[PDB]
């Protein structure tokens, strides 16, 4: 971590499963394991996600990667980085003060003391050029931003973003709205059947809730999808 920009040290991945420090540099990241360290091109990461994880206690980042990270036989196209909702970090970035003009100070902060997700978006946003994605207008019944189902076997939670499902976690799940040709409803409970432009198929999220049918639906609809059952 010797000429780190900056370095997250110890944080806790759930894809993959591991602690790692998160080193940044100029053009890519280092995530660095007790058993396997991985290189990134900051231009490999193509979304950046922000979310409270319904369970109200942690929050999420996640980013979208291509090409996706490997180790080994298996690949990861989505990195996901848990904290705790309120945890914090001071961090001073390890730039030489005039370096810090000729480049970074129209996107970076010397200084930072913020919850270690805010302070870590805020860097991985500058250096990338991303926008993080975060929940949009859509709640719940009980004023949530994600529902319980299935996909698969796979329990999980159901984020409907402004632009994409995000389906969390056991796989995680992006698809945008403009990769959506229709979205089907059908048999307590109900499914919901995210079908694909292009032939690629449909995507059925299993067992939501019938209460939130309707704010799903209108919601999906004032997104001005094609919806129907």
């Amino acid at each position: 971590a010797g000429d780190a920009i900056v370095s997250f040290q110890d944080v806790f991945f759930t894809t993959p499963r591991g602690r790692y420090d998160i080193d940044i540099y100029k053009n890519s990241i280092r995530l660095r394991g007790k058993t396997y360290e991985y290189k990134l091109q900051h231009r490999q990461i193509q979304r950046i996600v922000s979310l409270p994880k319904a369970d109200d206690i942690h929050h999420l980042l996640v980013l979208a990667i291509e090409p996706p990270l490997r180790k080994g036989q298996t690949t990861y196209p989505f990195l996901v980085l848990q904290f705790q909702k309120d945890e914090e970090t001071e961090v001073q970035l390890n730039l030489e003060d005039e370096d810090y003009e000729e480049n970074y100070k129209d996107k970076l902060k010397k200084q930072y003391d913020a919850k270690t997700h805010i302070v870590l978006s805020h860097v991985l946003k500058g250096l990338t050029d991303r926008r993080v994605i975060v929940p949009g207008e859509y709640k719940s019944k009980y004023d949530q931003c994600a529902v319980s189902c299935s996909f698969k076997a796979n329990e999980g939670y159901l984020y409907p973003l402004d632009n994409a499902f995000f389906f969390l976690t056991k796989p995680t799940l992006y698809i945008p709205f403009s990769d959506v040709s229709m979205v089907n409803i059908s048999r307590r409970t109900f499914d919901l059947e995210v079908v694909l432009r292009s032939n690629r198929g449909s995507t059925t999220f299993a067992n939501i809730s019938k209460e939130e049918q309707q704010l799903l639906e209108q919601f999906l609809k004032s997104k001005n999808l094609r919806v129907k059952n």
